[PDB]
């Protein structure tokens, strides 16, 4: 229907529904196009219907550009077109960068910063992104800063120990996975290896100490977002008036 009728698929960008890159062919623009397999339950079907609702609302800059969405029957299908982003998303990004030079303080803060104003924006909405990490964080193509995909429903290194275990939660997770990522913009890694290694003492608050002592403030931030009791991580806006953003 839609889909074939109205768009020229360009190539397949992820899948976990899937996600394609394809072209419209009347305004000839590319877009980033979600596939979503509609659950069969009525009210399963309802709840997702309603979260579209409430997404299709928001617009901000840290927030990828809203285009439609449709419903197709094949079983249904739900089509979300958003605006396309860079291949390069912020894992590669620091896949690029293996080393201090490639990662000045300021870039990174300032990659930082916009994730965690998405982020607050999201909280004071009454939702929550849960699925916070480097290979779903992208950039559009004048290079804004863009939370990935989220809502309607991998690594789990960036996930808060509650979220893991299927315990109630709240926003909290999303501070638990800005935590590791702020550490991860500042302390690149030579191989993969070093990276999961090292991840994984960050997540249970061991650090390297040459980042402790080149990142003294930065370092407290992240210990006090990792808490593993969600109460005691700081809510975004207190994250985002932190002095260590205070040079811009
Ligand atoms: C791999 N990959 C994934 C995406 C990508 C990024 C973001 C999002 C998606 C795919 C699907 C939905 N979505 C959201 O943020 C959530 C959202 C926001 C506003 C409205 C709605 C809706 F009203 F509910 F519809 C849903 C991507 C990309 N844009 N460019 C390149 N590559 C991309």
């Amino acid at each position: 229907g839609r889909y074939l009728t109205d768009f020229e698929p360009i190539q397949c960008l992820g899948r976990g529904g899937v996600v394609f890159e394809a072209k419209n062919k009347v305004d000839d623009c590319n877009y980033a196009i979600k596939r979503i397999r509609l659950p069969n339950r009525e009210l399963a079907r309802e709840k997702v219907m309603r979260e579209v609702k409430a997404l299709a609302k928001l617009e901000h800059p840290g927030i990828v550009r809203y285009f439609n969405a449709w419903l197709e029957k094949n079983k249904v299908y739900l089509y979300i077109q958003m605006q396309l982003c860079r291949k390069e998303n912020l894992k590669d990004w620091m896949n690029g960068r293996c080393t201090i030079e490639e990662r000045e303080r300021s870039v990174c803060l300032h990659i930082f910063l916009q994730i965690a104003e998405a982020v607050e924006f999201l909280h004071s909405k009454g939702l929550m992104h849960r699925d916070l990490k480097p290979s779903n964080i992208f950039f559009t193509m004048d290079d804004v800063v863009k939370v990935g995909d989220f809502g309607l429903v991998g690594t789990k290194l960036y996930m808060s120990p509650e979220q893991i275990h299927g315990n109630s939660y709240s926003h909290k997770v999303d501070i638990f996975s800005l935590g590791l990522i702020l550490f991860e913009l500042l302390y690149p890694f030579s191989t993969q290896m070093e990276r999961v290694r090292t991840l994984t003492d960050v997540r249970n608050l061991k650090f390297p100490p040459l980042f402790t002592q080149k990142y003294p403030c930065e370092y407290v931030m992240v210990q006090d977002m990792l808490s593993p009791s969600p109460m005691e991580r700081p809510e975004a806006i207190n994250i985002i008036e932190n002095a260590v953003f205070e040079d811009l």
